């Protein structure tokens, strides 16, 4: 009447020899339930994987309780049984035929084990069960020299009439004493391929945040392995660790590392399949799962999604899930013990989504912040995937992996992994359709595939942007160098300068204003910024927030602000902020002044952004409100006026690169020089109105002629006046 | 937060008593801190009361639950440039410093931040800046009533309870009630406008 319905595992206590392989310590009510002899095979359900890793059963002494089993560190490793899983009984299958070869791989180890060998075949099998794909054992003690070894035995040459079982378990009959089946070491074989054996995460997989991950690993080692002496200031350990960044990052991947790396005892929840309709179901889910937690001393709490399954109760008090489960969970992870050792991961993608009961320094002190890999962990990543598979499936040279890397600048390890699968697959079906069925191993990788792909690929935001790659660069743009060293060193200040920043509490004002007459390089400086700085630039435009529906502005410009902020710290710009800007002139509606309002409070209100900075362009600076109009935000004011005489020549000389010079029959400065009084978008449109005119006479020409010119500039007109200079003068004057 | 509270609660007829509190002043944070010190004992760590007052001034808007959290980060901070510099040394020698504790204080980040009342700014003569006559003038003007309510009483004429102030948005008129909140030592109330 027991019942037994679901099982967690535990590592075998006191170590020694004893069974080490089939301990199975389970209650004899459990194995009288199964109708099954003890002293028989027993199976792990573990959900799904069908193999069920049939392995014996022992009997415990009647303490040990029913629920939790032990399955050995040798057979936790085997399966990658990681500590707190769920699992399940049922019948044993049939009798393993027999074992043929068995085969070492000696991992890790450069082999040569003669020396320190001393018949290991009888330390390997001197065990009952043994299923041969998998052995990991400690070294013991071999001979002198102490050290460590460990063994790969997952190669298998043998095949089972049932497909069921995955790792194929066979049965021992050889002779040992304190000649085998024709020897069984060969080769330093690693992990077989064919079997598709679960690969276990290897710390050093992930990379590129080796600063971060130490730190982490550090925060969740000093409190587990240290609680005596972190107890004895009084302060105790707190239990709360915060994990965020921006999709794609991998935080999930490390997570499992972590996991998978920690032999203490961890525990993760399944998203929302713990909240249901009952109100006090979830309630009590939540108590025995934290039970269970903080029964045994060495556990790990992993939470995921958190924002949705806490979200914030002043954003939306919609109901059933609210602020009681945020309160209870607060209240089970205040005060499980005094000083204990439990460590609380939890990753969201949106901080601020999340209660900001949560984020507090009571609770959750600790946080770890992930950003977007740069060059350097992108190259790391790159690299420590080509190894992952191994040179002999491709070809690729340390310059090659860091070409990749800096032309895919705006892509996350996610984006680079899919990258790889998307140029393997694409490799493939190439071959397929050219080569006719050739061996793949001839094809190997190269890098135009590589290339095709990241340029069909795209990048993963799905938002339009210039990226600097395919877009204009600085040396097809001529201007005055007298901006560009104050841009340089403004934007240089946050990206290079932070810690300063933080040690002297000057900070950065993070207001920079541009304002330019129409038909100027004002937007031409913008993407002088954009490409300089070389970080994801968000192309806004103020009527572009502006909608019809009520509120919908207010919402964009939230969703665009906090785009900006996990994108990284970069750089904000708005195109024509003169939609906007005016509120008392033109009687401007709510929506406007509202927008304003909410504008101003962001940029330097109740709140400091040190991460994005803000950079308006303006049409018109001089019906900008006052209330923005104000030192500390936007106050830098450049005049970035029409080009000058180099700046124009080296515009002319870029346009007229596509024709010809020398039969042009211009010096490249009579034509600057006459077109003096022309805005910048007026002389780019010189250039292309000029080429119409010449190629007037018979469509497709080679020479361009005095005369075109002429009437190009005679059918064209500036459209600039002295008054609006006169005014913009007028504007710098009075500021 | 009462406002939530349904007002039916806030009856004077059942819930009369009513207890209010603050955020903790400069003397209550030294307080917390010396009170938290001597809990963690003094073979632990190695400071002196001065830099309390330091620490103490070093937070204005600090709540009493930043404190323990900074300690206790501060706690992290010690452990870690021990370990990771020397190799598994000793804590007992290293025990608690100052330079630790200013990391935390810069990179704690609290939330605290935003509020709608604050509780004794701290800013004295020695930083403000203003001319003479002022500075007289509401010398005078907070030294009357607090020093002669009695005597308004029994004249019967009371104060004037209102002063207006107006200049330069440059400095001198919102620093100055700063000023006054720390001098004074009383109830400080600030208002803004758009809020
Ligand atoms: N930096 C990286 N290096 C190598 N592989 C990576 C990297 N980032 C992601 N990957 C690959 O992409 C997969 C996705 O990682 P993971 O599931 O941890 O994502 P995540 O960013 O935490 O997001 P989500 O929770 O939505 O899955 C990884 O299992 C791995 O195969
Ligand atoms: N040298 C150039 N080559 C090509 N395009 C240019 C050049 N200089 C300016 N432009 C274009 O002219 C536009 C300038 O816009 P601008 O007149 O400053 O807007 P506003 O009228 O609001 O001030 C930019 O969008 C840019 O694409």
């Amino acid at each position: 009447f027991k019942l037994p319905a679901e099982f967690i595992t535990r590592p075998h206590p006191s170590k020694d020899h004893g069974k080490e392989t089939c301990t199975a310590y389970i209650h004899p009510n459990v194995l009288s339930s199964l109708e099954i002899n003890p002293g028989s095979f027993c199976t792990v359900g573990k959900i799904g994987e069908n193999g069920i890793l049939v392995i014996a059963r022992a009997g415990d002494e009647e303490v040990h309780p029913v629920n939790v089993i032990t399955l050995s560190t040798t057979i936790r490793s085997v399966g990658n049984l990681i500590l707190g899983d769920r699992l399940e009984l049922k019948k044993a299958q049939v009798q393993p035929p027999y074992a043929t070869k068995v085969t070492v791989g000696s991992l890790q180890g450069y082999n040569i084990l003669e020396c320190m060998e001393e018949k290991v075949i009888q330390k390997l099998l001197d065990d009952s069960g043994v299923i041969m794909p998998g052995m990991i054992f400690q070294n013991l003690k071999t001979k002198a020299g102490d050290e460590s070894i460990d063994v790969v035995i997952t190669d298998a040459s043998d095949d089972s009439l049932p497909d069921v079982s995955q790792l194929d378990l066979n049965m021992d009959d050889m002779y040992g004493g304190l000649g085998s089946t024709h020897i069984t070491f060969s080769k330093e074989t690693q992990a077989n391929r064919k079997y598709n054996l679960p690969e276990p995460l290897s710390y050093a997989a992930v990379g590129g945040l080796d600063k971060e991950i130490e730190s982490l690993k550090s925060a969740i080692e000093i409190p587990l392995h240290q609680p005596t002496l972190f107890s004895s200031f009084g302060v105790s350990p707190p239990r709360g660790i915060l994990l965020h960044g921006p999709p794609g990052t991998g935080k999930t991947m490390l997570l499992r590392v972590v996991a998978n790396t920690s032999n203490a005892h961890v525990l993760t929840i399944n998203g929302p399949s713990i909240v249901s309709k009952y109100l006090g179901e979830t309630e009590a889910a939540l108590r025995d799962i934290f039970n269970e937690a903080r029964k045994y001393q060495p556990s790990i709490i992993f939470i995921d999604e958190i924002d949705s399954i806490a979200p914030n109760r002043a954003n939306d008090d919609s109901g059933e899930v609210e602020s009681r489960v945020v309160a209870t969970l607060l209240t089970l992870m205040d005060g499980m013990g005094a000083a204990g050792k439990v460590v609380v991961i939890a990753a969201t993608n949106r901080p601020n989504s999340v209660d900001p009961a949560l984020r507090r320094p009571g609770r959750f002190d600790q946080e770890v912040e992930i950003g977007i890999p740069d060059v350097d962990a992108r190259f790391d990543i790159l690299t420590k995937q080509f190894s992952r598979m191994s040179s002999d499936r491709h070809v690729l040279d340390s310059e090659a992996i860091k070409y990749i890397a800096s032309k895919t600048h705006g892509y996350v390890g996610a984006d680079l992994t899919a990258l790889c699968r998307e140029s393997v697959m694409k490799t493939i079906q190439r071959g397929l359709g050219t080569d006719a069925n050739i061996d793949k191993f001839s094809l190997k990788v190269t890098l135009k595939d590589v290339e095709s792909a990241m340029v069909d690929i795209r990048p993963s935001a799905m938002r339009e942007i210039f990226l600097e790659m395919p877009k204009v660069y600085w040396s097809d743009i001529g201007g005055q160098e007298e901006l560009k060293t104050k841009m340089k060193e403004m934007i240089q200040l946050p990206l290079e300068a932070s810690e300063t920043f933080a040690r002297l509490g000057i900070s950065a004002p993070k207001g920079v204003l541009l304002y330019g007459p129409p038909g100027c390089s004002k937007t031409l400086t913008a993407k002088a910024l954009a490409t300089e700085s070389g970080i994801n630039f968000l192309a806004v435009k103020g009527p572009e927030i502006f909608n019809k529906y009520v509120g919908e502005s207010e919402r964009a410009i939230r969703e665009i602000f906090r785009k900006a902020r996990s994108a990284a710290p970069s750089i904000i710009f708005f195109d024509e902020i003169d939609a906007l800007s005016p509120d008392r002139d033109g009687s401007s509606t709510s929506a406007a002044n509202h927008v304003l309002t909410s504008l101003l409070n962001e940029i330097d209100g109740v709140e400091e952004l040190k991460g994005v900075v803000i950079v308006a362009a303006t049409n018109r600076p001089d019906e900008i409100d006052a209330a923005l109009l104000r030192p500390g935000r936007l106050d830098r004011h450049i005049y970035v006026g029409p080009p000058d005489v180099n700046a124009r020549l080296e515009i002319l000389k870029k346009c007229t690169k596509k024709f010809n010079t020398e039969e042009s029959g211009v010096d490249l400065h009579e034509l600057a020089d006459r077109t003096e009084g022309y805005s910048g978008a007026e002389v780019v449109l010189l250039c292309q109105e000029a080429g119409l005119a010449a190629i007037m006479e018979d469509l497709d020409v080679a020479k361009v002629e005095l005369r075109h010119f002429e009437k190009a500039f005679k059918g064209i007109a500036r459209g600039i006046t002295p008054e609006m200079l006169s005014y913009y003068e007028e504007f710098a004057l009075r500021s």
